[PDB]
């Protein structure tokens, strides 16, 4: 009753939606509709008005000013230009004297114009009138995104280990490399739950292998490094290899489960493990066939897993390949000089991710053949989605860790988001930390970025700042392309700051986990911008650096290369409170308004709020290990906080006693 | 104060210095040499050490915590990874409890390591032991600054005119485009001096012609412009096109004047017009040959130049595209795929400022061959002198405005910098602001960024936050790329708020000028950071975002999408001055300390000094109509204010009537 479905044309199911709304008659209640070219939604913004949500996109909180394209691309820089990354989260809520809520339930390329052509016009359209267009009335942003949350299902939620530090490498290969990464953190006593395991683990690319050289005894080497309370945590990529022989392939091809061109050949994409087929995610049988391949590394004692390249990501196929051999060809031998070496050099990069290739293949949607373009963004989704309904069929008890780069809403029931290939560059923690409350408001909270930065060359300091970001961040993990400065904590000078900062993390993982929990279960945020807790405050709602968590506390982490301290803005009094290196807690009460805070680099700062309080436990080096009956409470004086606790491995949520009201 | 020189082999001369000063026998003062590998300079640093300099360089005003590796490159990306952009500024303070100088005379690829490897270590290192390292030594490093700029004498000094605001783009070509310009700025009323012409205006490219289709009559013409006070500054590349006929070629292939093989053969690199040979800049005769050709447009009057493409900048050379072709017939006729997409897509790009390339061609330097790679960052120095030079033996009473994209410590007493090939980014206001006050450390006093961006498509606010910056930089030029989003100030709605911003940059022109030739008539700096005015003050040393000016003002300009204020750091009592878009300038008094300030898109802040007053003219079109008989003192009661002024054409800089002093 305070949400409307505007059904245009006939809207593919993304069931993005898990509770069903009624078709709307009324002529649409904001801006005008236009169907002359495609679709067209323009809505004139008043000057004062702020547009919140687009969860994993490009650039701030507020989003004016700019031009966001949903269309689930593999692009590894992300620049300010840049249009479209990773996510297509296609919705948006228009802040200010008219407030109100908008998802456009459409699969394909939408392009949301906010104010880039026109400062006061919104305009959001898409090639095919084919679409619903959810409307959310409300009081406040806030409130409509709490209502949002709930039409949109639950959210995934983790296993309580994976609250913990993790750290990967691309290039991470042999028994050898992992001790070596195991040894350096437990030697040095930095706590650590999770070590990655990226694509080279497999055989030869081949998704659900092992590499038999290097891993003879596998469920040996998993049961070694659980021992220590390390759970690795493989990869699998879109892309299933063509290879004779592979059983993975041959079934795919045998019971037409891969994506197929007109002709009704299996597609060709060449990634990592060279040509491979891609599961035909949007198939239900294609889905539980992809899925139940997951049992092959469950049963070898795995708990979690991350996917990659789900855009899908091409790196050429075999038209374009040909067509780039061709035209290589032809250049090679002009003497004229009519084939200059730039119109080579961008066919070369025009047959990578190329929206052509998106064209080449097909869907079959219980018999109905779909070409891929048209539903492009659903692809990652419905990867995830095998995944998840999987292990619910192989294990009903258990919580899997999971989480993949491209997504679309809905997805946020089955898997977290990784914020994908960042770079160690200091604006991307700024990136990071902006992308947090919006993808909070399309359902996705078990998120985080590469910390350090996943390309180029990190320094000690830029690490050092990324993990008292990540101490906050559900999804808090290390991770670094090949080729890049080596950047696990142990690869830097005066390894015990690196201690301190993790240390943090440990002592905050019962209330950080509890907060997790109650915001999932009662379709709430983890993250909010300030605007959401202080409406009234028209100072407060501009504020894009800092963000409350849960109900108790808010951050503020540097971001500025060099800097000793930043400037924040408290709309409340609060207690500033720094985790220092020598394993204390400093404290101080500073008033409503601007403050300039001390923040050295070995020092994890929040703030508390008025009349609140939160438990910190002591340090420990593994999940397991951290002792919550007895932990000390931080902030104001007579204040109480609910601690949700569970056994973390469950999904016994309801339970009172999962509750204790802890008194200050 | 002291200035001490290390000569270390049989280094280049670079004529950086102007001023002799002695070899030094004794030990060196400050860390450790190396000569066991080439050579290296290393220097453990205290933790709270402040290191300034490399002028324009990546990254920050405190440059620790990265690496800087001097050597001029045509890179249009300028992201937080990059080592080198155009700049190779080979001049370092390391500010602290020990504080000192070390200007690194060395002409080749030279690499500051500060902070990169190991947080507290700086090493600076090259290839050959063949350099000058003078030492200078002060109270602090404004006094160290002061002693550097003496020493390499003063600084280029434009004519008045180039104190306007210009417009430029990637693109006018014809008469009728560059009427359009004028016609949307004169009609508009916003003020301008200048329109800048790029590479189009050329015949087929070739240096130092016009195109006589579009300019049958090109005197003509520029006085036309003129006759509106607008002054056409066409562009010189470095690249002198092959082309039989073509005077220039044939003269420079007649005499020797262009860079050779190693065989004597004319080194063949393409650029803009395809085949070119590069003028040996390095050869005093090659130098005032080149030089005597800007004849040809100062007599059809024009009176200034930029110079682009001068690292130089290559697209490939002969031998580069016969390897990418021969390259490319494999990589064609490859069926085993052993040549994959990405290494074809690798060469192609490995063509491009090969540094193989600048190994194929010889300077000859008094007779003697230098192979260019051991002198690279000379070249685009010695082509701006070459200007400058010429334009002294044209007419040496005269100020021409001159401008270089590539340059070394030297070339600053031959003509300014622009930033190159930023991009349309929020955070290159932020890397503009903070390149400024290195860049006057070295020298470099007439500077500036592209405003808007150059590349990628801007934003109405993005431009206008760009302007209110270049308010205040001696260059202030709208430029943009070809293929872009066109970005004339009167391309976008409510073009009053354009005005108004350009209106503040005519208003200061007389101070903003005073202040410039002040400083540069005695080597001072005109941007300065705050630590270098405010030494004593542990919180002003580490700002990064504001800058004094003179020792009048202070600049903060607003840099964040969808701000509506900023905070400010105030060392001293100021005054907040802002231009209001209706013409009047808003005054409040604001306390030492921190604050947050309104900013609104189309207001001018800045800050004045406790104790100090500036001129403020009334609003002019162009720069000649500006009435500075009596312009409104702002700021402090009872200050006076020092007000430089000459006819802003010639060289009469000495007459005592040059200086007026003001009493508000
Ligand atoms: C110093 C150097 O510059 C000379 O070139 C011009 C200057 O750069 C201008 O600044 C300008 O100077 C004027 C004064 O500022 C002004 O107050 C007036 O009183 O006198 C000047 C007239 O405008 O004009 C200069 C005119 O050329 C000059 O070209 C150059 O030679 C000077 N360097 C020395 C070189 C020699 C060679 O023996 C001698 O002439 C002197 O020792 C130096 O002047
Ligand atoms: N780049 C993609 C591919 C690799 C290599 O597997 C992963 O390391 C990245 O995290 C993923 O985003
Ligand atoms: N890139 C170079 C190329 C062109 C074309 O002249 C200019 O517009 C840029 O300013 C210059 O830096
Ligand atoms: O061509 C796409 C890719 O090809 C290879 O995988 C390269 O290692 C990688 O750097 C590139 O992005």
């Amino acid at each position: 009753a305070m949400i409307r479905k505007y059904r245009y044309g006939a809207p593919f199911d993304t069931e993005a939606l898990t509770e069903k709304i009624e078709t709307a008659e009324e002529a649409f209640p904001y801006g005008e509709i236009s169907q002359k070219e495609g679709f067209a939604f323009t809505y004139i913004m008043d000057e004062d008005d702020i547009v919140y949500g687009l969860g994993e996109s490009n650039r701030g909180i507020n989003k004016r000013g700019y031009c966001y394209i949903s269309n689930c691309t593999d692009d590894p820089i992300h620049t300010e230009d840049k249009r479209s990354l990773y996510g297509a989260h296609n919705f948006i809520i228009v802040s200010g004297k008219t407030t109100f809520g908008l998802f456009f339930d459409y699969p394909s390329k939408l392009t949301f114009d906010i104010g880039y052509t026109r400062m006061d016009t919104l305009k959001v359209s898409c090639e095919n009138a084919d679409l619903d267009i959810y409307v959310i009335e409300g009081e406040n942003a806030y409130d409509i995104v709490k209502q949002f949350r709930r039409v949109i299902g639950r959210s995934y939620i983790p296993p309580k280990f994976a609250f913990g530090f993790g750290q990967s490498r691309w290039g991470y290969t042999t028994k050898e490399d992992f001790r070596a990464v195991a040894k350096g953190y437990r030697e040095n006593h930095i706590p650590i739950d999770m070590i990655y395991m990226d694509i080279d683990y497999m055989q030869d690319f081949k998704d659900f292998t092992v590499n038999e050289k290097n891993f003879p005894d596998f469920p040996e080497f998993v049961k070694e490094m659980k021992d220590q309370e390390l759970r690795l945590i493989p990869i699998i990529d879109a892309g299933v290899k063509v290879e004779k022989g592979y059983e993975v392939y041959e079934e795919g091809v045998k019971n037409n489960y891969f994506c197929k061109r007109e002709d009704g050949s299996d597609f060709v994409a060449a990634v990592w493990p060279g040509d491979t087929h891609f599961p035909d995610m949007l198939n239900p049988e294609a889905r539980k066939w992809f899925g139940d391949k997951y049992r092959f590394l469950i049963d070898q004692g795995i708990e979690g897993f991350w996917n990659a390249m789900n855009e899908p990501a091409i790196f050429y196929s075999s038209e374009g390949l040909a067509e780039a051999k061709e035209f290589a060809g032809e250049f090679a031998k002009d003497t004229e000089g009519k084939i200059h070496p730039w119109a080579m050099q961008a066919k070369m990069k025009d047959i990578v991710n190329s929206p052509e290739d998106y064209k080449r293949f097909y869907h079959n949607v219980n018999g109905k053949k779909i070409r891929h373009d048209k539903v492009h963004n659903l692809f990652g989704y419905n990867m995830t989605r095998a995944a998840g309904e999987a292990f619910e069929r192989i294990d009903p008890e258990k919580r899997f860790l999971m989480f993949s780069r491209s997504s679309y809403i809905g997805m946020h029931r089955y898997g977290g988001i990784w914020m994908g290939d960042n770079k160690s560059w200091w604006s991307h923690i700024l990136l990071n930390l902006k992308m947090l409350p919006s993808l909070n408001m399309c359902g996705f909270m078990y998120t985080g970025a590469d910390l350090g930065g996943f390309g180029d060359d990190t320094t000690r300091d830029l690490l050092l700042r990324f993990l008292a970001l990540g101490v906050f961040t559900p999804l808090m993990r290390d991770h670094a392309a090949e080729g890049t400065r080596e950047q696990e904590c142990y690869q830097f000078e005066n390894i015990e700051d690196f201690r301190s900062v993790i240390n943090a993390r440990y002592r905050l993982v019962p209330y950080l986990y509890s907060e997790y929990m109650k915001a999932a279960l009662n379709d709430d945020m983890y993250f909010k911008p300030l605007g959401f807790v202080y409406p009234d405050d028209k100072m407060a709602i501009r504020v894009e650096d800092q963000l409350m968590l849960g109900n108790e506390i808010m951050i503020a982490p540097v971001y500025e290369q060099n800097a000793r301290g930043r400037y924040v803005y408290l709309p409340e009094e609060m207690k500033f409170i720094k985790f220092m290196p020598d394993g204390s807690i400093s404290e101080e009460v500073l008033e409503k308004g601007v403050h300039y805070v001390d923040v050295a680099l070995n020092e994890v700062p929040l703030f508390i709020r008025s009349g609140k309080c939160i438990p910190v436990a002591e340090a420990a080096e593994c999940v397991k290990d951290i002792d919550t009956e007895n932990m000390q409470l931080i902030g104001y004086e007579g204040s109480s906080y609910t601690l949700y606790e569970d056994d973390g491995i469950h999904k016994d949520y309801d339970k009172k006693e999962n509750y204790r009201v802890l008194t200050k």
